[PDB]
DNA sequence: TTTTGCCATGTAATCCCCGGA
DNA sequence: ATCCGGGGATTACATGGCAAA
């Protein structure tokens, strides 16, 4: 269970105030510019979503 | 993965019935009808799924 | 205070079904 | 039947905090 890093977790909650949707392309880049598995972005989105829902 | 499999004609006639009351399963009813129509859960889960589409 | 013990909260990941193609 | 990504719920584990001799 990967601990993202802090200048990884900046960029990923400024993508998601930008869109809170990952299309395929802006999955496919973050992945290459924060060095993580596309799988891992994905998860990370779908669970901040479930989180601001219960905000 | 899963092989496609027939549907006896009591089963499609058993899956139709129940489709006709309700067009979703819950695990427990389809544990039941497993074990009744000798019918696999996923095969029963993807024939409502199907069935969902098609009426749709 | 220190330093220890543990338990609550956070969160990455998995389960499991859904619709659409 | 398969694939995907979506949701909701749950799991599994790290660490945040507070307790306390």
């Amino acid at each position: 269970r990967t601990a993202f890093s802090s200048e990884q977790l900046a960029r990923l909650k400024r993508e998601f105030n930008e869109n809170r949707y990952l299309t395929e392309r802006r999955r496919q880049q973050l992945s290459s510019e924060l060095g993580l598995n596309e799988a891992q972005i994905k998860i990370w989105f779908k669970n901040k979503r479930a989180k601001i829902k219960k905000s």
